[PDB]
């Protein structure tokens, strides 16, 4: 509250710590469905039933240009990509799959870094 702060957490390098995270997630073989974003024109039913599309370049713009006010906002970013895979995709597809491979690989690497 007004003038009472807890103890204040080094928060200096997490720029850093989530460009390599993302890095990481950018190289993975299973995140070809995830670098680009989804061709609006091209995928019947993506643009009304996917309310806010996310994808691996446009997190990375926004991470380089100031856009992320903290880690969690970064997060919420990457785990929106994979919660619209699964919103679009078959658990049982090659993409599917390779959402859920995903967000365990970033979820792992989260907590190894910041937990």
């Amino acid at each position: 509250s007004m003038s009472v702060k807890k103890p204040k957490r080094d928060d200096s390098k997490d720029l850093a710590l989530c460009s390599m995270i993302l890095t990481e997630m950018e190289t993975h073989e299973d995140a070809w469905p995830f670098l680009l974003p989804v061709n609006l024109k091209l995928v019947p039913g993506y643009k009304k039933v996917i309310k806010k599309p996310m994808d691996f370049s446009t997190i990375r713009e926004k991470l380089s240009s100031g856009q992320y006010p903290n880690l969690e906002t970064f997060a919420l970013d990457v785990r929106l990509v994979f919660d619209n895979c699964e919103t679009f995709n078959e658990d049982d597809s090659d993409i599917g799959r390779a959402g859920h491979n995903m967000r365990k690989y970033f979820e792992k690497k989260w907590t190894d870094t910041f937990k």
